[PDB]
């Protein structure tokens, strides 16, 4: 169904735009035409939330969204993210000096052809690992805060953050969404999802099917089979019923998968099936 993200209601089945680019989200996509077709069909299918970034393929993913969908329905929310830059070797690097965050915000503005960004995710990176790690984010957020006052950005969100960081952030500005790694097999954020929900802040999982062990994978497959669904559909449907503040942004460069992902809304998970799925992580 729906969720109010900032001041705009969004269909909880949205679209991640990260597959509309070359391998490693770098360079142009396989086929620009199919990318355009996928975006247009998504809208036609009821998508009104698109997740993107200007460091996808540097810039080209945003330009495709523009070529395909400008001028945008005013029902449409485009969410983008800043905080990283791309090496010319496809590498992802820290990019959170005021100059870089300001340039990133304007890059988005130009490539999407917008006058203001709906939602900007600040994407955190601490330590030498990849995921959530402790450290103050005040400096970056203050910069995003100022561009909000200037009217370049309506709403601020967070990406790849620990519960403490969210807590530090929410004293500097309003946070409308948190975007973290989370799926059936990786449920460390469970507590935060419920707490966010109670404050009306959305939570946005990525890797819906990522990093499953064979046993984890075969269980999901078993469940799909018995339901006449695909594993992807089961994964999305589980996310949908897990909490009402959860927004899905599955990415795909294929129209068939798009329609299939969107069909996941029709799938209804019995208690016995949820029992099996909740045990995948345990
Ligand atoms: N903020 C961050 O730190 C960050 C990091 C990662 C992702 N994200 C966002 O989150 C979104 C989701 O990305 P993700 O990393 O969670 O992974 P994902 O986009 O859900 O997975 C992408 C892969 O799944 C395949 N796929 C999609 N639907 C399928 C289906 N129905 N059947 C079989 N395969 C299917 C795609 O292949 P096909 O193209 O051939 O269908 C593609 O190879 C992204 O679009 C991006 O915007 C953000
Ligand atoms: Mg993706």
């Amino acid at each position: 169904n729906t969720f109010t993200l900032g001041t705009k209601s969004v269909n909880r089945l949205g679209y991640g735009a990260m597959q509309l680019a070359g391998p490693g989200v770098f360079g142009p996509p396989r086929d620009r035409h199919v990318a355009i077709t996928v975006l247009r069909e998504a809208l036609a299918l009821g998508v009104n939330h698109i997740d993107t970034s200007d460091f996808y393929g540097p810039h080209v993913t945003n330009q495709i969204i523009r070529e395909a969908l400008y001028p945008y329905s005013d029902d449409l929310t485009i969410v983008t993210k800043i905080g990283a830059r791309r090496g010319e070797d496809a590498s992802w690097l820290p990019a959170f000096s005021p100059a870089e965050l300001q340039k990133a915000v304007h890059d988005n503005l130009r490539n999407l052809g917008l006058d203001v960004l709906d939602v900007v995710n600040l994407r955190v990176m601490m330590g030498d690992g990849h995921g959530p790690a402790e450290g103050s984010i005040e400096a970056s957020l203050t910069v995003l805060a100022e561009m909000q006052q200037q009217g370049l950005v309506k709403h601020i969100g967070l990406s790849n953050v620990t519960p403490t960081q969210v807590a530090e952030a929410r004293k500097i500005a309003e946070i409308v969404c948190v975007q973290n790694e989370y799926n059936i097999a990786h449920r460390a954020d469970d507590a935060m999802i419920d707490a966010l929900a109670h404050d009306g802040i959305a939570y946005v999982p990525f890797f819906p099917l990522g990093g499953f062990t064979p046993l984890q994978s075969s269980t999901l497959s078993d469940v799909a089979a018995s339901l006449g669904a695909t594993p992807m559909q089961v994964a999305l449907a589980w996310l949908l019923q897990r909490s009402p503040n959860i927004l899905l942004i599955p990415g795909t460069s294929s129209v068939a998968h798009l329609r299939e992902n969107m069909a996941a809304e029709k799938l209804h998970l019995s208690e016995e099936v949820l029992s099996t799925l909740d045990g995948i992580s345990r």
